[PDB]
């Protein structure tokens, strides 16, 4: 049929099902278009903004919006949300004393944002100094995804301008407890920022536009996803529907599909690869808030495959993902830099491929060279014991050491162990665990934590 | 046919083909065309802005835009992007302190700016005292492609106000650092300025234009290449596909047809000339970052001819063109102010038309006077050997002395040597080189690098 | 016909050929409407703006423009241009210390400029002190051509304002420089102004309409030529045609068709008087920049009449034009307060009617009451001598004395000689050159160079 109830040069047939763009034209989806690279979308027949985003989905899904958005944010799913921060290089304190420092504007969202006037707080320890916002002189022309202003290879901006007037801690106080060596935090409330949308001539206007008038949209029909790789972070936000409603059409996907959609992430089969570093489930790290901890752990009583990536999306979760920096799974990836002990590659029961055949009890020596002090580790694993009659007990040097026992399940079991490392010039860091016969581990990762 | 999809007025089956505009209506292109000026033109028949600038394919093609843009990005696939960037030229410091700079704006693009408005950084080292923003008594009106406000011949404006304000460093540990052997640098954040549009009533208009929303767009569809001939400099973008996409329609260009369309070189035959001087590649040394080197690196063992230029530029490539200073080929250039040692120009193996005869060892004793110290330099020759059995070592004077080895190909190879020259009242540069047998060179070259 | 590709109310066809404007309809130019005083215009069919300017072909050709625009630009090749600048004419330090200066703007283009908003530089030796826009005191209201502001009669007005805040040498090394005899300069880097056009309803509106956006487009379609009367000085700007480009319909004149239409000069058969006053080739000395000199002088061989006013117009040139002050030609012009030494008219063999028999050396004593000292001067004559067999040589008295040989060729030869005189209260300039044998010597001229 050709029905538009939405009017947004789609039919409501093609947007219940799958359907994808050919030649600025929407046509119904056939499982033979994978081969020359298409995608399949799916959007609500009745919402002409499905993820809220200022762009239509026939201009998400055809590519008619500026072009430096993502085409992670092509899908109608994906709302084109630009994530600006602030981050702080350097602190100068001079002579009562003036205070400015050095900043940087960050962005790790999925669209630009022109004319970029971020607002900070500077806050030493709970009290709020004074609350600055960006001038005529610390405006951010362009600002385009996974970039920064000034740009790579440019000094950051000074931040002095007050009010115009200087910033002046009047109070000594203030100076007195920075004597004691207190640091002075700069932390971002609101950004303000335009779109670029093309007027009848052509061009690209983006003087009327703002994205502070899709924040509050966006965040209230979509789900917060934020993948952190050890040193590049990303957030991103995916829609979902309303649960009492039963006029919300949005697509309900699985918290997987969801991934793959939201960061591009080619699927070889199972696995779930986005720059070559697996992002699975078992090999990788997820933190969730107390609400989607509740929600996961309610909706997996009904799951036959106990998975934590196929549970279906809902509005209001938060997930956060964390790459560990040390991964390994005897099969084609180990990063450790010191050899294992008692380790033996002859199997075939393995999660994916073979495990590891301890017999006895494994103790790795790893140096403190490569580990950032000061920071919070946590050690994941998966054992698998049929016999279910082996008890295995770990030990673990930190701060404080830790000593606790475990008790592996017929199938693969997930461990995870909380410890803190304190101090450069410290005990190097020991770690032993002991195994009563013969267990299975496979997927020892290390994740660096708060 | 007479199907556009993409409604700028040029069907589709031209534009996937050859097309032409002849008298203001895009025509079907035809070989015989080019023996009268005409050129061919292709371009992507979705998008009616296939480079993302703000003019269409039309406008580009037929030439219906402001006529301050070079020729040049008269190409739908060439970005008229203007690069504009601020140069220091004096520093006036005095009793605290003011500071007075005089600067003046330098453009390399193929647009004008009008309304220009750098923001600067003033570093000193590392730290940056303060940034600025030009008031209206710095905003130069008009900036044309090549041109300066002030122009040549006028003496750069005073840049030393802040918001009807004074400019100051709010004590004196900067001035501590300055007197100590530091020097404040110069450094463009960004720049804002207008480009010119056309309105019904015909007047060109360029109050609310501004180049700030089509940056963005440009550097994300673009390739980056420069060109560096040791006076000016030139910086193009050039449109090109996304891999990944099947729905994108850009067409796919090689590097040396990029190079070819950007700079409008003229192309005899073989050989590119930008103004007569030559670009060829093996002619002038090509500086790659990291991606783009190893990207080359992955598709030039898939080509039976093994040729850079030959390489289908890709979206996101940075390619820098160095011009070697002193070029000597043996056949029409030879710029070298000392002459080479045991050279034969009887042979016939040559790249172009001959090489050098050598039988023995070559030595040169170039002048110190044309060379600019506190540089690295990097020289470059092209080497073949069929007998695979002479081994080649350098011996070059410098700040660290260098002893190498090189092991020759059966054909012809380019290399590399670096060296660091410090010191204007510094020993004269040697350079030695050894052949045990008999050696064939050819465009020896010497380039200069950065510090 | 009645085909109008560019719809400028003129078929392509007419514009292809002569055309003239007789009763706001355009009409087939005719050989006979000459008499009538009507003139032949020719523009490009392919543009609505054939030289840039922000008036179209028909407004241009039918004079619906405003009147303050001169009749020169009613040519729809020569473009409208306000050339102004800022003279200074007083310079006042009182006390740091305070400084203002008296200035009056300048206009020699051929169009009005209202809110004229100058920006000027302020340097005293190389250094540049401040830059300074007008503020709404120092705003012209209006500026026709060849006029001034304040108008003549008028002192001149004042510009103290820095941004309002006084100026303000910012060191004492200023009043250090100062004691040195160093001299403050006053130079205009750009100038911001309004055009003139009539609205849908009647009036004429100049609020939106700037002249910044058509002076880098009339810059590159264009070539600048300049003409000097000795004390007024005129600007013009004439299209010319792009050199490979097939679709540039843009007419091609000569230097001297080029020049008629610029400056609007009279044509008595072959002879050119701007207002009364000989401006031909064999009566100026044409002042060139470099690419004007090689385009020419390559031109010049493949032309069998060898004369600057027959070569083809072409994009860039520029052309600077110096009228003679003392100049005689022995015919109706003789301007030099003491008379000539061995002078003949008794001859048929001159450049227009006669020739001078010079039998012997020719001296002349110059006054220097009527010499500009500080000054450069050139001394230019025409020499013929069929004989070819006759050395001369010239004695010119100057700071330093300078004696050198010429070689008469068969036919008119223009020489020049360049010297410079320095000191009112110093040596007569004496001039003596010396013929072997009898020679022909016409169009003899003196005239100003730069200081
Ligand atoms: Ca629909
Ligand atoms: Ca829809
Ligand atoms: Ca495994
Ligand atoms: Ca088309
Ligand atoms: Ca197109
Ligand atoms: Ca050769
Ligand atoms: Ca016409
Ligand atoms: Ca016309
Ligand atoms: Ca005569």
């Amino acid at each position: 049929e050709d029905l538009d109830t939405d009017n947004d040069n789609i039919p409501d047939a093609y947007e219940k099902n799958g359907y994808t763009i050919k030649d600025s034209i929407a046509v119904k989806w056939n499982d033979s278009f994978a081969e020359q690279g298409y995608k399949k979308y799916v959007s609500s027949y009745l919402e002409s903004n499905t993820a809220g985003d200022p762009y239509t989905d026939y201009q998400k899904a055809s590519g008619s919006i500026d072009k430096a958005i993502k085409l992670e944010a092509r899908d109608p799913l994906v709302a084109a949300y630009p994530v600006v921060g602030v981050g702080m290089e350097n602190l100068i304190i001079s002579t009562s004393a003036y205070i400015n420092a050095n900043v940087r504007y960050y962005n790790t969202g999925t669209a630009p944002m022109y004319k970029v006037t971020p607002t900070t707080n500077l806050v030493l320890d709970g009290e709020t100094l004074a609350t600055i916002k960006a001038q005529d002189n610390q405006i951010g022309n362009n600002l385009s995804p996974n970039e920064t202003y000034p740009k790579k290879g440019l000094s950051p901006l000074a931040l002095n301008t007050m009010d115009n007037a200087r910033l002046i801690p009047i109070n000594y106080d203030q100076l007195k407890k920075l004597d004691s060596g207190k640091q002075i935090k700069l932390e971002t409330t609101q950004v303000s920022g335009n779109y670029g949308t093309k007027n009848s001539q052509g061009q690209i206007i983006t003087e009327g536009n703002s994205w502070s008038n899709y924040i509050s949209q966006i965040d209230s029909v979509s789900a917060s996803i934020i993948l952190d790789t050890g040193s590049q972070t990303f957030e991103r936000r995916v829609a979902a529907k309303e649960q009492g409603n039963p006029e919300d059409k949005t697509p309900e996907i699985t918290i997987g599909e969801a991934i793959k959609k939201a960061f591009s992430a080619t699927k070889n089969g199972e696995l779930l690869y986005f720059n070559g570093i697996p992002i699975d489930e078992s090999c990788v790290e997820l933190i969730f808030d107390d609400n989607t901890s509740e929600i996961i752990k309610e909706q997996l009583k009904y799951l036959d495959d106990k998975k934590i990536y196929n549970v279906k999306l809902e509005r209001g979760m938060n997930i956060l993902i964390k790459v560990p920096s040390y991964f390994t799974n005897f099969d084609e990836y180990n990063n450790f830099p010191a050899s294992w002990s008692n380790i033996d590659t002859k199997n075939q029961d393995g999660l994916q491929s073979v495990a590891n055949k301890l017999s006895g009890e494994t103790k790795i020596i790893i140096p403190m060279s490569k580990l950032k002090p000061y920071k919070r580790y946590v050690f994941s694993g998966y054992s698998k014991d049929p016999s279910t009659s082996n008890s295995i007990t770990v030990n673990i040097k930190s701060k404080e050491q830790k000593t606790d026992y475990l008790v592996p399940e017929k199938d693969y079991t997930k461990f995870s162990y909380e410890f803190e490392t304190t101090g450069k010039d410290s005990s190097d860091i020991e770690i032993t665990l002991t195994s009563s016969g013969v267990i299975f581990l496979d997927n020892l990762s290390i994740t660096e934590l708060n």
